[PDB]
């Protein structure tokens, strides 16, 4: 085949680092991205798209070949409160035109979710696998659909595709959108190049955090299972690391000189309705999940790199 992998979102937090490791796993040669708006200086063939726009998908994905497709475009959670009608429009009806392409073009999928899945109904700590999905979010709402959808797509209509409940995200390598998680994120960057951070979220906040390169890294391990260990398709319940925002400032404090205040804004309304923790087993016991970093190799990650940009 001609082994052409297509990554949409592919500017975004996550796809700034996917489309590296692709490149490094399958050959740069081989590796499309496709956002919304064509970047300047970019070591990747791009082609652009509205993930709503169905015939200008499907062009790039016929005349590039296209097998796989890993789909992270979408809306996150602060930005769906704020528009929840964009929220759905994209991550809903851009899911449908994914995974309509994958059935006319036999394609293998991988289609992200979130912990933004659960709601407060169910356990906060060590939220297990198969609970009701009842989220208090516009965003919590589409994802919970789009498991749904995928998964009627592999039991329907045969196609493989996989996902992920991803937790918050921790990176250096991207700018933080100001997403429900990202305070984690900034906390990093205004620790490390002002030395104040005022957080919006308060002290207590703690949700399932991880850093980047373990969730590309679990990304890529859970694309290369044998289909017939899965047991699990679109929804995979992930984990690494817990902590709270105060917990995170006294790590970063270890390192950094850093003033943190806290000034809670609307994102703290969407925290505080999803768990602290996750079971991830049957991620670790199905395709063999173990994250490699704690909280204190990440620090010294993001310390290191964004030590380095603040020269
Ligand atoms: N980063 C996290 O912490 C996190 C956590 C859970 C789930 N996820 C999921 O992972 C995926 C990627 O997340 P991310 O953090 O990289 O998001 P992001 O916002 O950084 O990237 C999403 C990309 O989608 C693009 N996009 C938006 N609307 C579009 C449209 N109409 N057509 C085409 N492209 C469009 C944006 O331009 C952006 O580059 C998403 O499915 C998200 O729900 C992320």
């Amino acid at each position: 085949g001609s082994h052409m992998i297509l990554v949409t979102g592919a500017l975004g937090q996550i796809g700034t680092e996917l489309v590296l490791a692709l490149q490094e796993k399958y050959g740069n040669d081989k590796i499309i991205a496709s956002d919304l708006k064509e970047p300047e200086n970019y070591h990747c063939k791009f082609e652009k798209c509205d993930i709503r726009d169905i015939e200008t998908y499907e062009r790039i994905n016929n005349e590039n070949k296209i097998e796989i497709v890993y789909h992270l475009a979408a809306i996150l959670s602060a930005a769906g409160e704020k528009n929840p009608e964009l929220c759905h429009d994209v991550n809903y009806n851009g899911l449908e035109n994914v995974l309509k392409t994958a059935k006319k073009y036999n394609q293998k999928l991988f289609c992200p979710s979130s912990i933004a899945v659960f709601g407060p109904d169910v356990p906060k700590e060590m939220t297990p696998q198969n609970v009701e999905l009842n989220p208090k979010t516009v965003y919590g709402i589409t994802k919970v659909k789009g498991e749904e959808l995928c998964d009627t797509y592999f039991k329907e209509h045969g196609i493989d595709v996989r996902g992920i409940r991803y937790p918050g995200l921790i990176s250096w390598k991207h700018k933080p959108s100001g997403g429900t998680t990202d305070y984690a994120v900034e906390m990093y960057f205004d620790a490390v190049e002002s030395g104040k951070y005022e957080c919006f979220v308060n002290r207590n906040t703690r949700l399932p955090m991880m850093f980047m390169d373990d969730a590309i890294r679990a990304t890529l391990e859970l694309m290369d299972a044998p289909l017939d260990s899965l047991n699990y398709h679109s929804n995979y319940n992930l984990s690494s690391m817990s902590f709270s925002a105060e917990e995170l400032e006294k790590e970063i404090s270890a390192h950094v000189d850093f003033n943190c205040l806290y000034k809670p804004d609307y994102r703290q309304d969407i925290a505080d309705t999803w768990p602290i923790s996750i079971n991830d087993d049957d991620a670790r016991k199905d395709w063999g999940w173990e994250p490699k970093f704690d909280i204190s190799k990440m620090t010294e990650e993001m310390i290191t790199n964004l030590r380095r940009l603040n020269e």
